[PDB]
């Protein structure tokens, strides 16, 4: 049934964006649980649950980019590292490729080293939907991180 999941998503979404403090550790615990909730709902059989969780990811990202990118991008990476179902993987992949230009020079080297194993796993997959998302993601990820690579890391890619 769509109604239970739609109402749960929209409730968690509205609770997180309406909260003004945006900086406590308990808010970051709740935020991780919401990124897990919406990226799970991105894979649901019911099309309304997918559409709502996509709108909730886009809302909660744009509501928090001034305050919590260093956890929004961590949870999107924690989904790409799992190598899961096509929809939840894609729902993290294209979002992480948008947010890649906002990452600090202080963290580009860590994120590249952590993403090379993900990029060389997601490249193996038979799904043309995942491969067409990866074709949009690589040009944006490498424009953000490609100066932080060693020559051997480029060759492995």
């Amino acid at each position: 049934t769509k109604k239970d999941r739609v109402n749960h998503c929209l409730t968690i979404c509205e609770n997180i964006v309406a909260q003004s403090v945006r900086n406590s550790p308990e808010f970051q615990k709740l935020l991780g649980i919401a990124m897990e909730l919406f990226l799970l709902c991105s894979d649901d059989a019911e099309s309304d649950v997918r559409m709502v969780a996509d709108e909730c990811l886009n809302k909660v990202i744009k509501a928090l980019m001034d305050s919590n990118l260093p956890r929004l991008q961590l949870e999107l990476y924690k989904e790409i590292k799992k190598n899961g179902a096509p929809r939840s993987l894609r729902a993290a992949l294209w979002r992480f490729a948008e947010l890649a230009h906002l990452v600090r020079p202080q963290k580009c080297r860590p994120y590249l080293v952590n993403l090379l194993p993900c990029l060389t796993r997601t490249s193996k997959r038979p799904e043309e939907s995942v491969q067409e998302t990866l074709a949009a993601a690589v040009p944006k990820i490498m424009a953000s991180f490609g100066n932080f690579a060693n020559d051997n890391e480029i060759k492995v890619l």
